[PDB]
């Protein structure tokens, strides 16, 4: 057991190498005394949830409100030493959270427990550690039964722990208590007024005489006052509060657009001696909740553009991070936001300085549930001896915070509407109070709403209860927001959680419909904002409510961060597993209404058009321009399309807002869509172009570009860096729809935290390595250790030209120095003899995070490294420095022929690419319009594979493609009835005795009278499992319908529903193409299959009405086709001409190392009868090149590779 790094601070960090356990297989027991042996379990550093690692589980406990992500029952365990240096003195273990019913023993004895999940509890340490020196024991049992939220939480400590280790007198756990009493008449005087509560535990045996000193930096250091007290006594073994006054000349108010701070440090002084030292930055502002005139801070005017925000991070999970905080708060502050409601727990330690330090408002919302629990395993389970504690420690810890402007109580809670229910407010304000008074208090309240277009009468107890609060919040009711200011004008008012509605990045389905909780095919929702909830509003809607009303004091759109789970619009649907509410995906892209919001609270210009760019030819389009411009004008490729503009109203205060005469919020045209560059324009009343934005058609996907947040990171082991991989076209125009799949390398003083695209209906899993992106974008989190340097990130397609970036991690020393950090590398690929272009200047990357644009100079680059295809590195120099330059090239194009294969359909011609790739060995995939030559049937009436022919445009050498063969060709029409044939084989599931198989192709339907013709599969034994009928054909044609003709009786009802299979050689494929009409008790019922390989073509149906059976009349089937059902596996093999040394179907790889200037091999192979072989050649220097078959009807594949290396020069 090592000890821990004690040096003087106060605070000891506690992250390091703990040791992890989940329970899969029972209880584990005995982990919590010393004796276990868990030499097993996995190391890891501490802040971590253990339920976002793992995979989605359908089945699992975790209904989709907690997003399929199963928890349980988790072990941690950390063995440690104290030094002497921390020896004799009081220790105290601090958490700042663990999410369910913790229990921490400490070496084999129990230490305490806290049900609550988001508060931080501390334990004293200092009696139970040994002193010897032995190595102490900590565990820290988790049992987090799943059933136990609404939204997804994770699990495990999922915060920071530290060690506080202090002199027998001390600052209690929150003994600070810094205010501003009656700032707003002080400020007059140019003179704030300071007051300081202090308290002083002496854990010492005997009482001592104490003494304070306190001082008040300002936000440079520059002492600014400073206090001393006069001593007086501190008994033994308990708490004696102190309390100073002061002033301060010339304050620096506290505020959102300058969040300057002050810091106060206290000395804690026994005999003329320092023994202990204590901060807390704070920082002086005044601001008052008025009924009438609303908010105001400082005695400036404001509306609360505010945000409900949960703790989840994302691809981090509930794991906490700075910088992942500090980014989704940035985000925020960007799109013009002013509060963040913390939703439904209290805020991590992370968030509130987050908040502080880039000026955003801050709600701490207490529980989600009173007495009565919302989920079985809630935390109303032990609310009852556990809320005064809770509202205490929360209350305790963020009372100093500036940002704090309201302490929430509750949301939707059932008691709500009861007389224990007013007790219990009573109750939870009066705990409140107890501590802190200059914060009004809250409650989250939804049972107002009604029917969303009538002034509700108020309940009976919410009357009471609204008057119990000092601030009153509505859920969804913008129906009672004047009405309930009329009705009770004492009540302060705003807006707790407005527009719930739901979007997906860049998908921009249903235009012009507005639905209201639709699911869709997709699992998506659309960007339009034309999709919500029932209970919600588009946020149009619910913006108009709240501007024009004076006294409201605001209000908070709900979820402006996409979380994990409760997917509201997809109940039970299990690809859903997160929020659609988000502004702002998972990821953190913007999605458009994230530019609506900016629009409607920025004060700066601005304009972005909504839908992409890339259309089917010739269909009008909604495209809509949010901006707070007062003219835009559309420009498609140079020529107008309609200049639109605002009218410049008032509300009755006399407010100035932007809107057009209709009563929208933002700009709109229809354009029939033509392939180009749509730019729109914004200008001032005068005319003057004030911004502008475009989007443009993108092309094939080309190549994935790398973007990081920032290339400057520190080196503190937790650091994060945010790299957007997005897919784009030649031009370097993201493709609006490219999901393709993105595998990530990183190398380097880093690794790979995280990997999201922000989909919503993915459940690929978080940490790993690969990603689909989704809607053209994905990202990809480095976090940095605790060594300086360098991260490399790698990111490649198949098919698309890889990209590299480079993060430049320094020390936290450094950070404060303006020094070199790095210099990028530059990325260069050219065609055969094209020579590269050098930049003539190089961004340069200090630490600090800054500075840019240093010239340079490069050295030469010879002729034969570029004239020929290969790859090479140029060096350079800079001014700047002397680290030197970098830059890669790479030199590969189109020489010589290109080959394909395929497989066919008879008659049909082969579904050939006109825009083939053109690749080569070490070459790149160059993609150029091939003009297959016009293929006839006559080509499959020789055997083996034929050959055919492809003109390429604005190439020298020609393509080729070599199809397998099917031999017979035909084509028929009226099909529908033969004297006597011999394809039309049928063999069934089940047929009744009595009835027989072969009627279903008879030619004529038996719906009288008539003869019959009628399978049927009645038994005395039910037969709700349905029943099926094989048909086979020896036929090589085409099918292009399939018709079934029904018949019932007292025994026999329709068809539910039909599902196809077929097999072609081996193993069965599921059919597509369907277009069937509505399945019920009638005449007929119709489908359109397409052709499909049909050696035997097996349709299975259910019946319509348990506890009936099935009968069909006919069933037309046409053909058949054979396409690779007869082949094998991989027949012949050869590199450069000759036999593949080390060679074998099952070997893993073949070591086929090459001596250095020997060029790369080409490769040929084949299967049995050509099945399908992606014959591809060696293309990199590491690695290996590898051959793969397609056999049957893609149920198998078969690998082998090859070890294509240099050896050494």
């Amino acid at each position: 057991g090592n000890s821990v790094s004690y040096d003087g601070e106060r605070r000891v960090n506690f992250n390091e190498n703990w040791r992890f356990q989940r329970e899969t297989n029972g209880s584990i027991a005995g982990a919590q005394n010393p004796g276990f042996d868990d030499s097993s379990w996995r190391k890891l550093n501490l802040p971590h949830d253990w339920s976002i690692e793992l995979d989605f589980n359908k089945n699992s406990l975790a209904t989709h409100e907690g997003g399929y992500l199963d928890g349980g029952i988790g072990w941690y365990r950390k063995t440690f030493t104290i030094p002497e240096s921390m020896k004799g003195k009081r220790i105290s273990l601090d958490f700042d959270g663990v999410y369910m019913n913790s229990t921490t023993y400490l070496n084999g004895e129990v230490l305490g427990t806290y049900p609550f999940g988001y508060n931080a509890f501390s334990y004293d340490i200092s009696d139970k550690l040994y002193k010897d020196g032995r190595a102490n024991v900590l565990v820290v049992k988790v049992n987090n039964t799943q059933p136990s939220s609404r939204w997804y939480s994770g699990s495990g400590i999922y915060r920071n722990v530290y060690l506080t280790v202090t002199d027998p007198i001390h600052v209690a756990r929150y003994g600070t208590f810094v205010t501003t009493p009656n700032l707003e008449k002080s400020i007059k005087e140019d003179r704030a007024d300071v007051n300081i509560k202090t308290k002083i535990s002496n854990d010492a045996a005997e009482a001592k005489q104490v003494k304070i000193k306190s001082t008040i930096y300002d936000g440079a250091g520059n002492t600014v006052q400073t206090v001393e007290t006069e001593e007086k006594t501190a008994a033994a073994g308990t708490v004696t509060p102190f309390e100073q006054n002061t002033v301060i000349k010339q304050p620096k108010l506290w505020s959102i657009d300058k969040p300057y701070r002050y810091n106060l440090v206290t000395e804690v002084i026994v005999g003329g001696q320092t023994v202990d030292t204590y901060e807390t930055k704070f920082g002086v502002r005044y601001f008052k909740f008025d009924e009438n005139e609303g908010f105001s801070l400082n005695g400036e005017y404001m509306k609360l553009h505010g945000v409900s925000m949960h703790h989840d991070l994302g691809a981090l999970g509930a794991a906490t991070n700075a910088r992942g905080v500090e980014r989704q708060m940035q985000i925020m502050k960007d799109m013009g936001v002013n509060a963040i409601r913390v939703t439904h727990n209290p805020a991590s330690p992370e968030l509130l300085e987050a908040a502080n330090k880039l000026g955003l408002f801050i709600i701490e919302e207490a529980f989600d549930s009173w007495a009565q629990s919302k989920k079985p395993y809630d935390y109303g389970r032990f609310f009852n001896a556990w809320a005064e504690h809770d509202i205490k420690e929360m209350v305790d810890r963020g009372k100093n915070e500036p940002a704090i402007i309201m302490w929430s109580i509750g949301n939707e809670i059932y008691d709500t509407t009861n007389a224990a229910g007013v007790e219990t407010a009573r109750n939870l304000v009066g705990w409140v109070k107890e501590i802190d008074t200059t914060r009004p208090t809250t409650i989250g309240e939804d049972k107002t709403r009604g029917d969303k277009v009538n002034v509700t009468p108020i309940n009976s107890y919410i009357k009471e209860i609204f008057n119990i609060v000092d601030v009153v919040g509505l859920n969804y009711s913008e129906n009672n927001y004047d009405g309930y200011h009329k009705q009770n004008p004492s009540w302060k008012l705003y807006g707790s959680e407005t527009s719930s509605a739901t979007r997906s990045r860049g998908v921009y389905t249903h235009p012009y419909q507005y639905n209201q909780s639709t699911k869709y095919a997709d699992l998506q929702q659309s960007s339009y904002d034309n999709d919500y909830v029932g209970w919600g509003r588009t946020a149009e809607d619910a913006w108009k409510y709240d501007r024009d009303l004076k006294h409201i004091a605001g209000q908070f759109i709900w979820t402006g961060f996409d979380y994990i789970g409760e997917p509201t619009p997809y109940y039970n649907s299990y690809p859903a597993k997160s929020s659609y509410f988000g502004a702002v995906d998972t990821a953190g892209f913007p999605k458009d209404i994230f530019y609506y919001y900016q629009s409607q609270w920025k004060k700066e210009p601005m304009v972005h058009l909504l839908p992409h760019w890339n259309w089917k030819e010739g269909e009008k389009v909604r495209v809509l321009a949010y901006t707070n411009a007062s003219k835009v004008e559309l420009v498609l490729n140079g020529e107008s399309l309609g200049e639109k503009n605002y009218d410049n109203k008032q509300t009755s205060w006399g407010a100035p807002y932007k809107e057009t005469k209709d009563g929208k919020t933002y700009l709109e045209w229809a354009v029939p869509f033509k392939p180009g560059k749509l730019e729109a324009v914004a200008k001032d009343e005068n005319g003057k172009v004030i911004a502008r934005d475009q989007v443009v058609t993108a092309g094939e996907p080309a190549s994935v570009r790398l973007t990081a947040d920032r290339k400057v990171v520190k080196a503190d082991g937790t650091d994060l860096s945010f790299i957007t991989a997005d897919i784009v076209d030649s031009k370097g125009i993201v493709v609006p729809d490219a999901d393709h799949l993105i595998t990530f390398n990183v190398t380097g003083q880093g690794e790979l935290a995280g990997v999201d695209n922000g989909n919503a209906s993915s459940v690929e899993r978080y940490k790993d390595n690969k990603r689909k992106a989704f809607s053209g974008k994905a990202l990809a989190i480095v976090q940095s250790s605790k060594l300086s340097g360098k991260i490399t990130v790698h990111a490649s397609v198949a098919g698309l030209s890889s990209d590299s970036t480079s993060v430049f991690t320094v020390t936290p020393a450094d950070h404060d120095k303006k020094i070199v950090a790095g210099i990028d590398d530059v990325n260069l690929t050219v065609d055969v003899n094209e020579a590269p272009k050098l930049p003539s200047e190089i961004k340069v990357y200090y630490s600090d995070e800054s500075a840019a644009a240093k010239n340079v100079t490069w050295d030469e680059v010879d002729p034969k490294q570029y004239s020929t295809v290969g790859e090479f590195t140029v060096e350079g120099s800079v001014e700047g420095t002397s680290l030197k330059a970098k830059a890669f090239v790479i030199v590969k194009g189109i020489v010589a022929v290109k080959p394909y294969s395929t497989a066919t359909k008879v008659g049909v011609q082969p579904v050939l690419p006109e825009k083939a790739t053109l690749l080569y060995s070490d070459g790149t995939t160059k993609g150029a319009t091939v003009t297959w030559d016009e293929i006839p049937e006559d080509k499959l009436a020789k055997e083996g594979r034929f050959t055919v022919e492809g003109s390429v445009e604005g190439t020298d050498l020609k393509a080729n493609v070599y199809v397998r063969v099917t031999n017979e060709v035909k084509s028929v029409n009226i099909m529908l009835q033969e004297q006597g044939s011999a394809y039309p084989k049928l063999e069934a599931t089940f047929t009744n005795p009595a009835d027989n198989l072969q009627h279903l192709n008879d030619g004529i339907k038996s719906y009288t009278n008539n003869p019959v013709n009628r399978w049927t599969n009645w038994t005395r034994t039910p037969r709700d499992a349905g029943d099926s009928i094989t048909v086979n054909f020896g036929k090589k044609h085409v099918i292009n319908n399939l018709d079934l003709f029904v018949f019932t009786d007292s025994g026999t009802v329709v068809p539910e529903k039909a599902e196809v299979q077929y097999w072609d050689g081996t193993a069965w494929k599921d059919v597509e193409n369907l277009t069937q009409p509505s399945p019920y008790v009638v005449e007929k019922n119709e489908l359109t299959f397409d052709a499909v390989a049909t050696e035997k073509l097996k349709f299975h149906l259910t019946p319509s009405v348990k506890g009936k059976f099935l009968a069909l009349t006919e069933a037309e089937v046409y053909a058949d086709q054979i396409v690779m059902g007869e082949t094998a596996k991989l027949q012949s093999i050869t590199v450069n001409g000759k036999a593949l040394e080390g060679f074998d179907h099952a070997k893993k790889n073949y070591e086929l190392v090459l001596p250095y200037g020997s060029e790369l091999p080409k490769i040929e192979a084949a299967a049995a009868d050509n099945a399908t072989v992606t014959i591809l050649p060696a293309f990199s220097y590491p690695g290996t090149a590898k051959l793969f078959v397609t056999s049957e009807d893609g149920k198998v594949t078969t690998e082998y590779s090859i070890g294509v290396s240099t050896e050494e020069p």
